[PDB]
């Protein structure tokens, strides 16, 4: 039935790439896939062993993987990524390097498949538990998730190590397995060896019961997904923000479940239940006048126009002034804001080779712009044009000497309009995400 | 703050009864209550030690409890309930006897209070987990629940054993504590001593994280409570049944959450997620023609009139015939169906001292009843009158010789109508629930 199970989960896939450590689970997953390939002509399969850290057999494991793949006619990428600096041990440092390694060496349209099984579901659950997470975090792992643009499928997720042993053995597969005892100071190890077994003693199927609970938590979260759909549709704008007004009346749990689901949409890192609390109390209910902001890692959620925004944090630049001596060539902007350049053809007057061109993010005094008869301050103009506060000091400002010419993609001052009709275009380019 | 916490949870209470084993938690809870009484004049407090099983100090513990209560001026009920027959050990047999003991010795209007703390929340969670239960069952314990008509409050539910030790010690309270090592074959013991501690090693606050998860599961179930309210109102009749038709269109999770919440309303034992599945697939979607029935312990859920019913199972009696030689005196019915009697005054003709009166639950041939011009079979009459199938063979039928006179509270045959106007009343009495 593991083969039966395999094809159902892999129907929507043609190109697979399996994380292949010499181990049982990988060995059983891979043998099954090579078994699967022989049954579906035209199906391409690739394997990838990730050699990381200074293991005693780190080099031998690689060799073992090269023989098995070849004996089975399967290409094999072998990333040697290395990283460890006294910080977060194996159960963190490496896991990232590995998934990055998977990300790196993964073709487009190819589906990443891992050999994570029941015991891992139990371990994930426990770790979530020891973190005091709710139903969302206790749903542990999904049979199908999104990873590096594509999907990450986990077939053997429901299978027991017993089942895997019974298979790997029935087909006389040879596999490695260095328990690495002394890694007991790294959470996921301390479980499989000490806690979990201790549990399987009086409760032989403990790990099975846990997947059951995980599954039930998931069913409930999806029930809420259904139940909240409308609420979400209404409060979620097309832009990708969340309308505050429609929520002012809701209950704390309602709000949190929505904020939660909304943050998931931006494919954001799962928030802590208290984070969800702060977001509403300190941001949504905060005065827009006082620029509300909750830092959540590299990202930040804030309030603007009675809406909550999930955006990639970026450091201000109001005090910066980046000179453009060679404005004939693009100018690289600070804090990865991208490049900027003056192309022939546009409503902005070119600079004289005698004046000093520069890029800034601030501009004093009353300012006059095209399309408005008046003259207000930068901040007033920003507001009238709807430019969000986090962008009011991160938007390129063209300056010839001490004069403001334009604000990339937002406006052009009147003192900067093309005299004749020729003129140039101040163009702003941002790097890939 | 434990005192602060105490009064908030006990405001809606005047008469308390604390399950008092000599232990820390009880000792700390009780001392705090005697502390609480001194601060709220007119507040009555009672303690109850439950002596059960053949413990080495079973008798000494009692004595210790008698001294402490007296030293503190607190009445003390001491139930000696005993029960153990090789079946379900302490973590089952006794727990029932104890709560029964609590039930028995509890005054009306009095609130039962127990000294269950954080560690118990963790243990309850784990047990639920090892049972593979979902969010509803993983909410573990509530600060306030219903027990024997009244409420069961658990103040110290959030407090750590540490906190309790720090208190019992700060007020120099003396308490007992016989770990009873060899009870390790009884689930809740195997946890507190082996698993939990093993966990608190690498995770000192594991038990605290677990209450956090329990709490979050609860918040979500209440979120659903809110979200499903309307659905429940609509599908739940006034009688206390569940309308099937309005659910036919819903999704599996929706239905289950409703069936679940509905069963809770009848204050029924929490159902297994699969039970919820069977109920719908085997009962709701079953043909009423084929009398659908799912036995869930002493109770059973069934289908009648496009509705699901939660009712106290009762064995049929269609084959039974209980003679009434002394119809002048009440007749005790089988299978705790209650008693039955003929009172002077009613539309039924009395029996002659020459005919043989009896009670039955079946009746052959075409039958003629008052208020209908015709003559159909018992089963047809039952149907036309709306008598549920489980009651069609558990309803007393008056028989003089071989003639049907009446069906208690349902109908009177035409051959049994009072000749003149005097007549008697066939009255059916059922015992307390």
């Amino acid at each position: 039935s593991m083969t039966l199970t395999l094809n159902r989960q892999l129907l929507t896939s043609r190109q697979i790439l399996v994380a292949f450590s010499g181990g049982l689970d990988s060995t059983v997953l891979l043998h099954q896939l090579v078994q699967w390939r022989t049954e579906n002509p035209g199906v391409a399969l690739r394997a990838i062993h990730v050699h990381h850290g200074l293991s005693a057999n780190a080099d031998a494991w690689v060799t073992h993987c090269e023989n098995v793949c070849q004996q089975w006619q399967v290409p094999l990428v072998v990333e040697r990524v290395q990283l460890a600096q006294e910080g977060l041990g194996i159960e963190a440092q490496a896991r990232q390097a590995r998934y990055q390694a998977f990300a790196r060496t993964l073709l487009p349209g190819e589906v990443l498949v891992t050999a994570q099984h029941l015991d891992d579901q139990c371990e994930t659950f426990l770790l979530a538990l020891k973190r005091g997470s709710g139903p969302a975090g206790l749903s542990a792992m999904a049979e199908v998730s999104e990873f590096a643009g594509t999907r990450l499928i986990r077939p053997l997720l429901a299978r027991t190590r017993g089942e895997l042993v019974q298979w790997a053995r029935q087909y006389d597969l040879r596999w490695i397995e260095d328990e690495s005892n002394q890694d007991d100071s790294y959470d996921r190890n301390f479980l499989r060896l000490r806690v979990v077994p201790l549990l399987q003693q009086r409760w032989p199927h403990f790990a099975e019961a846990t997947a059951r609970s995980a599954a039930l938590c998931a069913e409930q979260e999806s029930l809420l997904d259904e139940l909240l759909a409308d609420d979400l549709a209404h409060c979620q704008s097309p832009q990708g923000t969340l309308q505050i007004v429609p929520m002012l009346a809701m209950s704390d749990a309602r709000r949190a479940a929505i904020i939660r689901r909304w943050l998931a949409g931006q494919n954001a890192p799962m928030p802590s239940r208290d984070a969800l609390v702060r977001i509403w109390q300190e941001v949504a209910l905060a005065r827009e006048d006082a620029s509300p902001c909750l830092r959540l890692g590299a990202f930040e959620i804030r309030r603007y126009q009675s809406q909550l925004w999930w955006i990639k944090s970026v450091t201000g630049q109001s005090e910066n002034i980046v000179p453009w001596q060679t404005w004939l060539q693009p100018l690289e902007l600070p804090a990865g804001l991208g490049s900027v350049q003056l192309n022939a053809g546009g409503d902005i007057r070119p600079p004289r080779a005698d004046e000093a061109v520069s890029v800034r993010f601030k501009a004093p005094g009353l300012l006059h712009i095209v399309g408005r008869n008046g003259g207000r301050k930068l901040k007033k103009i920003w507001q009238e044009l709807g430019v969000p506060p986090w962008l009011r000091d991160t938007t390129p400002l063209l300056f010839y000497g001490e004069t403001l010419i334009a604000a990339a993609g937002v406006f052009v001052t009147q003192e900067g309009v093309a005299e004749g009709e020729n003129g140039v275009s101040f163009v702003w380019q941002k790097t890939l995400s």
